[PDB]
């Protein structure tokens, strides 16, 4: 070792090449530095940089003897002396996730054409899921300032193509994700509670109308929180009990949320809808923190008011801040998923802020965007594959 | 997408082809089902499972024009029907750790026979450090009871070979790693702080002989700590402050505990030294737990005894799991570091258990085993990269 020798080997990957490679080496007197082996579609890359004594780089024993056994079995060998090469590679500044159902081949390309045009490496391309919905990721490293302009883009090729597009900094510290909060109503929890309510009273239809309104950011929340539960004047309490029954989960929370205490995630649920309909859920699901608004209730019966102080946009925040503080997690590692402009700024007080099946406004705001009906791409966005969470789950 | 299809270009990388093979394929009538690409030392290679029209996938045309397109520029390309291919690839099973100063061909050579032997196969070799130490990764798929004698193998080459290898179980849950511990002597800080003690009573000598005893698992801990206090007898307690100034950090130990704290980790020591030594140093460490045995003191002077009960071995793996249950950390989700025998139960109490330039005894029972004096390449074994402590460390 006083001079470095890179040996790479390709072909249609065969078994016992690896230790065939090294055992060839071994008879001469090598030391490794750096190794890179992957099999795609059973072809084979295995790159070695080695520093062998000037002795031996001279020498055509070990190009032979290298060259011969490779070549014998099939594989093709190249053998180079270095010197100038970087022995470990540098890690990708960020991921690109994309999810689609489906993913065109114009979609991707798009993708790619997008990253290439900014001057960003794709380092890495992989699958992460085959299921409920295609999704592939993009480990790229992007030149310094052109992050901002990137985001833009695939924003643009997400809105046209048809496809999920989110990039996420792939530093050390923003990818040890802690902490997740979801929104209730339309993101963990299918449909609006509160229209379940109002449909007791007759008033579904008035109180659907403007619980859209304000998840598109029409209406001032708390106004719009006041004047539905207003609707609600009357009712007897024993209503609470029987829309909390009439609960489905969001397709795939279940696994969601099983998957992310795999992880160790602290979690819990900010939401403006109501403490007594959403504590029993949250319990059941083993949930670590809960925030929401309380009805009031004079003689069993609901007096169509809120006892303040009420959970608002900038309350929602609050709370995920709060949360991240009893919980001794820091916001950038926080994580917080929700579908309504109800959530704007407890997504952008996230670390990552995750917009599902979500408003214009939301969508806007947010780091990245997620369009199928399933929770579960959730996962997706934090770094885990279909493959991993099977294997876990099979295990039980 | 009746029927699937499998595009696989390999050849010397160049700009633009991701970009130009998807370009192609969008003028076609396909959809994604898998992508997976990477280049190893100027080696593309790039696979494409799609599913296109059966119409399509009969059709010379969507050949002809990724042949042309991919062959013009100088890459090679093959198609072909896929059908019974599978979409994505499964998980790795476990993740072997190579790390030394050299890692000979031979000795890496070593590691892959004994994997080949019992049918596991390499998912995917990697680079994890060049410096301070060569650290090499490679994910395995281990044939289901095959990873005892695996770990058995791998533990005869390591002792032969003169590398550390460690294999570790590469599940969702086993990899989230929340929380650690060390012990202080010999392993986060230089040194025996006792020898240091002793030394100031001019009986160095006779502590060093019978610590050295203790830390083999020749003597039973307790009395062995009794016994040495002892030989403090009449100091003044002054000698705490003395010593506890000369304490030097193991090499790595500060790089160590930054990396952590960027991955969110609940960090702590477990010793059977003194609390008046340890303690100052945990705070400015900015440590979460501590848990250490305690100097008698009586009018300014040490009595040579010690304030029971004495945190021994069995102590220190129930100071762990007391930790873990302050912190909310399943043991499965714990690390322990150690140097002696002193340290046998905290390591077998530990979802993962290294022994760190430790005796024999610790060696014999530890999950995992380190030879050089850098603290850091800990790390390593926790799925951290060279380059990305670098990277995090770059931008302050
Ligand atoms: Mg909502
Ligand atoms: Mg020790």
């Amino acid at each position: 070792p006083k001079v470095s020798v890179l040996i790479t080997v390709t072909g249609v990957d065969q078994p016992g090449v690896t230790a065939t490679l090294f055992e060839v080496l071994s008879r001469h007197g090598v030391e490794l530095l750096n190794v890179e082996q992957v099999v795609i579609r059973h072809r084979l890359t295995l790159g070695v940089l080695v520093c062998c004594p000037a002795d031996v780089a001279d020498g055509p024993a070990l190009r032979h003897d290298v060259e011969a056994a490779i070549r014998k079995v099939g594989l093709d060998v190249s053998i180079e002396r270095s010197d100038d090469v970087p022995i470990i590679r540098e890690p990708s500044t960020h991921t690109i996730f994309v999810l689609g159902r489906p993913i065109t081949a114009a979609a991707f390309g798009a993708v790619a054409r997008e990253v290439a045009a900014l001057g960003v490496n794709i380092d890495l391309i992989r699958g992460v899921s085959d299921y409920p919905v295609i999704g592939l990721e993009l480990r790229v490293s992007v030149p310094p300032g052109a992050d901002g302009a990137l985001r833009t883009a695939l924003n643009r090729v997400s809105s046209e193509e048809h496809v999920d597009v989110a990039v996420e900094d792939y530093t050390l510290e923003r990818r040890a994700k802690r902490l997740i909060v979801f929104d209730v109503d339309s993101t963990l929890v299918q449909g609006e509670v509160i229209e379940m309510l109002a449909a007791k009273a007759g008033a579904e239809g008035q109180v659907a109308a403007i619980t859209d309104a304000a998840m598109r950011g029409e209406l001032d929340f708390a106004q719009s929180l006041q004047q539905r539960v207003a609707t609600l004047a009357g009712l007897p309490a024993t209503v609470i009990d029987e829309v909390a029954g009439q609960l489905e989960l969001m397709p795939g929370a279940r696994t969601t949320l099983r998957t992310l205490r795999r992880l160790g995630y602290a979690c819990g649920v900010v939401s403006g809808g109501f403490r007594r309909i959403i504590e029993p859920l949250a319990e059941e699901l083993m949930l670590d923190y809960v925030a929401a608004n309380e009805l009031e209730i004079v003689d069993g019966t609901l007096t169509g008011r809120v006892v303040g102080p009420i959970i608002d946009r900038a309350g929602k925040a609050t709370a995920l801040r709060e949360f991240a503080q009893r919980a001794g997690v820091p916001m950038a590692q926080t994580v917080a998923v929700g579908d309504g402009a109800n959530d704007i700024d407890m997504l952008a007080a996230a670390g990552l802020g995750i917009a599902f099946n979500a408003k214009p406004a939301l969508r806007e705001v947010a780091d990245a965007s997620l369009s199928h009906p399933y929770l579960d791409t959730v996962l997706f966005l934090l770094g885990v594959t279909r493959g991993e969470i099977e294997a876990a789950d099979a295990i039980d």
